[PDB]
């Protein structure tokens, strides 16, 4: 069997050798180094691939798994909020999915600014947060939606759709059913906002580095990785793309931690099996 135990074990082995190789060495050339004093990486061990770094002062990365293009990042630190909102605005973000739990945001010990649930003023950028719908994704998992309006003198006003999953505990994997429902919601939201931009002849439509869904939460390598993995499998353009490829790609494009937990890898494995998608490369 292609999804049997022998196959799973072999997948883990390759991915594990990959994780170990990608581990960040001190001043590693492959990873973005902190500009000069102010913290860059929320977690010293969880770095940002330099060749795909979106901004010099953010732990964020452009990620292309197959034909699916997104952006994965850590929860912006307090001091990176302005830069963070700029990335959001310039990317004409079709959708921002935040998989960090409400508990986490509330815990001031974690330094995770409640930047999307309330209005705020960071630098010369002023943000307007507005509540919209709320959607249950199954298993008691809830999607709280907002619209972030990025305003900045001299700059074009950009509104961003936000999908906030407030009860997906860190380092855990929700069911394949929920993950599937989530990707559908995120892909959907991104699709509607993109249509608006397309309908207005926005130039950002042709640029591949723009209009990318931004997914994250605390570190941007677990719940984030799982969602992005489920999102590429949702795109028909990725026929045959292996699970090995998917993770291999997320890791090389951000860090070797992408798809942090085994149960999170299982979910992608379950989904891929449901599509007859291969696990290993031949
Ligand atoms: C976006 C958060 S995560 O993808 O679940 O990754 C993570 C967060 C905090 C500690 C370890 C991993």
């Amino acid at each position: 069997s292609p999804y049997g135990p022998e196959a799973r074990a072999e997948l883990s082995s390759r991915l594990t050798t990959l994780r170990n190789t990608l581990a960040p060495a001190t001043n590693d050339p492959r990873y973005l180094q902190a500009c000069g004093g102010e913290k860059l990486n929320r977690f010293r061990d969880i770095q940002c691939r330099r060749q795909t770094a979106v901004r010099a002062d953010l732990n964020a990365n452009y990620i292309q798994v197959g034909n699916t293009r997104t952006i994965a990042c850590q929860y912006p630190l307090q001091s990176q909020l302005e830069s963070h909102f700029r990335m959001l605005a310039e990317n004409r973000t079709p959708v921002l999915a935040v998989l960090a739990s409400s508990s986490e945001i509330a815990n001031q010990r974690f330094g995770m600014p409640d930047y999307f649930r309330q209005s705020g003023t960071y630098g010369s950028i002023t943000v307007e947060s507005k509540m919209t719908q709320q959607v249950g994704l199954g298993d008691g998992i809830m999607a709280d939606m907002y619209t972030l309006t990025i305003r900045e003198a001299g700059q074009k006003t950009i509104s961003v759709p936000v999908v906030h999953v407030g009860n997906w505990p860190d380092q855990t994997a929700v069911s394949s059913e929920v993950t599937k429902a989530l990707a559908s919601l995120v892909d959907q939201t991104a699709e509607t906002k993109r249509n608006m931009y397309e309908s207005k002849g926005s130039s950002a439509v042709a640029d591949d580095s723009k209009l990318r869904p931004v997914i994250h939460c605390r570190a941007g390598v677990g719940r984030t990785a799982q969602l992005i993995g489920a999102m590429c499998m949702n795109d028909s353009r990725n026929s045959q793309l292996s699970v090995e490829d998917m993770v291999s790609q997320m890791r090389v494009q951000r860090n070797g931690i992408m798809v942090q937990k085994d149960e999170q890898l299982d979910v992608l494995i379950k989904l891929a099996e449901g599509q007859g998608r291969p696990l290993l490369n031949s």
